[PDB]
């Protein structure tokens, strides 16, 4: 278990290019190639990114290494962001993950409204935290996923995903 396991069973892998909820053009672990309604243009956006003339279909391999290269950004992005950083620089290695995945899941500045949450993490009040987590929005709307990543908070281990 890490990062790309427990992304992969959340998020979900797809090898072939398909429209998220926005109807945007994605692909792998929820890699959005471009908000175009182009298809050609989201194979080129595609080719680019994984660094081979591809037709819209990516290996496993590539789907991580562009998982990995999502990652880095996401890092990146907290470490500018006021009300994540604080956070983050608090959290053992697998709290990060759990933060990370739902930077994956809802974006930034989403993840960044949990303000309360957010507090409690810092603080390191792991139920607290977990019992303000199951009131949201999130939870009722991605109840399995949201249960597991407030799980991880809960814990700090990987027991959530250790049968699925």
């Amino acid at each position: 278990m890490n990062i790309f396991e427990m992304l992969r069973i959340d998020e979900g892998l797809r090898l072939k290019i398909y429209k998220d909820t926005e109807g945007y053009y994605t692909i792998g672990i929820g890699h959005l190639l471009t908000k175009s309604p182009s298809l050609n243009a989201a194979k080129s956006e595609l080719d680019k990114a994984i660094g081979r003339n591809t037709n819209g279909v990516i290996t496993k391999d590539e789907a991580e290494k562009l998982f990995n290269q999502d990652v880095d950004a996401a890092v990146r992005g907290i470490l500018r962001n006021a009300k994540l950083k604080p956070v983050y620089d608090s959290l053992d290695a697998v709290r990060r993950a759990a933060l990370i995945n739902m930077i994956f899941q809802m974006g930034e500045t989403g993840v960044a409204g949990f303000t309360n949450s957010l507090r409690m993490l810092q603080q390191k009040r792991w139920d607290e935290a977990a019992v303000n987590l199951a009131k949201s929005r999130w939870y009722n709307q991605t109840p399995n996923r949201a249960k597991r990543v407030i799980t991880t908070f809960r814990t700090g281990t990987w027991d959530a995903y250790k049968n699925l």
